[PDB]
């Protein structure tokens, strides 16, 4: 028997279960585990021999690159942007968007729209989705720690749905929930923005022209054939099934 040790993101924990449990439908003779601890410590483990592939929702750095580490791409986690409906903005930029994030931008006014103080609905700071806008985009935007910090006096809520209600029933306001809740959103009347002058799609978010998003990657450090075979089954659409019956988006296979 094979064996495939795999850790990573807590995040992808029962996408990466469902998929051992369906690859033994097909190959009962290697046994895949996933031990999910976090992206860099999967990496760390992968360098170090306890696992064979490392789960990610991070880019790697330089220096696992220079350590050997290779990147595919096999599911994404993306966020979108709401606001109140009699707010007329239908698009912003990512600069713009940082902006109001960190509270330098506090009136729809300053980016041309009306005349009107910005209710911010943040996330609490616990969250998986608060950490993902402020990788993203504050502290890819801003140069330093103190800037990239959230606007103070946000309105902070628990959970995508209620974002979606506090959006709602604030006025001039704006939040971020997964993608997964924009039908929820729609049906409530809300408007999502375009970020760049895109829209928030399976085919902007696979080619990179939607920006707000994590990218799942698949880390290697030639592999075993026990490995390249599960990784096989990771991409195909089997498994991208998983992938989006779990609340995530998938790839083209």
């Amino acid at each position: 028997e094979k064996i495939v040790s795999i850790g990573g993101s807590t995040t992808v924990s029962p996408i990466l279960d469902e998929m051992i449990l369906r690859y033994d439908k097909i190959n009962n003779n290697t046994k895949v585990t996933y031990d999910a601890q976090g992206s860099s410590v999967g990496i760390n483990g992968l360098f170090n021999k306890i696992y064979k592939i490392a789960i990610s929702s991070r880019d790697l750095t330089k220096e696992e690159i220079e350590q050997g580490a290779k990147e595919t791409v096999f599911a994404y986690d993306a966020l979108i942007f709401i606001t109140s409906p009699e707010i007329k903005i239908t698009n912003i930029t990512e600069e713009n968007l940082a902006k109001i994030l960190n509270g330098e931008i506090q009136n729809w006014k300053q980016v041309g729209g009306p005349d009107a103080k910005i209710n911010f609905i943040n996330r609490d700071s616990s969250s998986g989705s608060y950490s993902s806008i402020k990788d993203l985009l504050l502290n890819k935007i801003f140069k330093t720690h103190e800037e990239a910090q959230f606007r103070q006096d946000g309105i902070v809520v628990k959970s995508n749905g209620e974002v979606i209600e506090k959006t709602s029933l604030t006025p001039h306001s704006i939040g971020y929930i997964g993608l997964g809740y924009a039908k929820n959103s729609i049906e409530k009347g809300l408007n999502i923005l375009s970020v760049n002058s895109t829209y928030p799609t399976k085919e902007t978010i696979n080619s990179n022209k939607y920006t707000i998003k994590r990218n799942l990657i698949i880390v290697t450090n030639y592999e075993d054939k026990s490995v390249t075979q599960f990784i096989d089954f990771m991409t195909s659409s089997t498994g991208q099934d998983i992938v989006e019956e779990q609340g995530f988006l998938g790839i083209k296979t």
